[PDB]
């Protein structure tokens, strides 16, 4: 609902060409909701971290001095404080700034063992894994040189343990489960604060600004749509994105008598639309609960996780399901 949405939509297309004339297409790689990806040295040099299986990989393409410009990226990436409204991971700039407290600080150690704070520990470590972890690889015409990192097993609780107080204050305010919302916000982005999607969901939760964010908003009585800022502050965020869980829970998918049989419906909702979850049963929106409201919870479980139209949507039942059956018992 912009011409921000369209000066977004170019900025893209220029961001991935950019990309695409240096790497080749096979090689064009970018920021994710699971995913962060950030390119600095004019392109020749990304900065990965997969935040679905715990890795971080930082590659160079670049000719000259590749040991060099890997060495760059490795240090500042251990060490950046996560402001994700200030980051632009849709630039080549280099806006990674060091924090007293990294993002990554305790989700991943050096070699030692020790979990990276200082500049130091990070140097050493840097040149550690260049000397004994550095990679090579041909993309058909060129050399990319690289370094992975692995993350500590529990990275994803880690990670989580920064989010659970504002889980919980959303929580209480709501009327949802704090299992619902780690399970939802697990799905979406691992946890993930600088979490972009090319659905325009933006943050932890995957609020996208111009639907649920605006629905969000006037439900409350506020006037517009939250910014970009806004929805990746992680308490902005939960905050918009639980709201939009109650939403679907009350008005849109409230006909549903059985609570268990809603929790289905509002999860599998909450990817793909309550207008689509409704529709599997009938185009009538009342019927459709009606027919919900007589059957047992585990065969509306089976009916969305096998007859929703989205592939995605199905998945994504299952897996938000799956995570919430290890949120929910305490």
């Amino acid at each position: 609902w912009v011409k921000d949405t369209n000066g977004f939509d170019i900025l893209m297309g220029q961001f991935a060409h950019n990309i695409e004339n240096i790497w080749g297409f096979k090689e064009v790689v970018i920021a994710g909701p699971k995913d962060y990806v950030k390119y600095t040295d004019q392109y020749q040099t990304r900065s990965h971290i997969n935040f679905d299986d715990g890795t971080i990989t930082i590659e160079t393409i670049a000719g000259t001095e590749p040991a060099a410009h890997l060495r760059r990226a490795i240090i500042k990436t251990l060490l950046m404080g996560d402001d994700p409204s200030s980051v632009d991971l849709y630039s080549d700039v280099d806006d990674i700034t060091i924090s007293k407290e990294p993002f990554l600080y305790g989700q991943v150690v050096d070699n030692t063992g020790q979990p990276i704070r200082w500049e130091g520990r990070a140097s050493n470590f840097a040149d550690y894994l260049l000397k004994n972890r550095l990679k090579s690889r041909s993309n058909g015409l060129r050399i990319i040189y690289s370094v992975t990192i692995n993350m500590v097993p529990n990275h994803l609780d880690k990670r989580a343990h920064k989010y659970l107080g504002m889980v919980r204050q959303a929580s209480r305010k709501y009327g949802v489960d704090e299992s619902l919302i780690l399970a939802i916000m697990q799905t979406e982005s691992s946890f993930n604060p600088y979490a972009v999607s090319r659905s325009d969901a933006l943050g932890l939760m995957q609020v996208v600004q111009h639907t649920a964010g605006k629905d969000v908003f006037r439900s409350q009585g506020k006037s517009g749509t939250p910014s970009r800022s806004f929805l990746f502050d992680p308490a902005s965020n939960i905050d918009t994105g639980t709201a939009y869980l109650a939403m679907l829970n009350n008005v849109y998918l409230g006909g549903i008598d059985n609570p268990t049989s809603r929790r289905y419906a509002v999860i599998t909702a909450y990817n793909g639309g309550a207008g689509s979850v409704l529709r599997v049963f009938s185009n009538d929106k009342i019927q459709a609960a009606n027919i919900i409201n007589t059957m047992t919870p585990g065969d509306v479980y089976q009916t969305l996780t096998t007859r929703h139209p989205s592939a995605e949507s199905r998945r994504y039942l299952y897996k938000v399901n799956t995570a919430q059956k290890s949120y929910r018992r305490r």
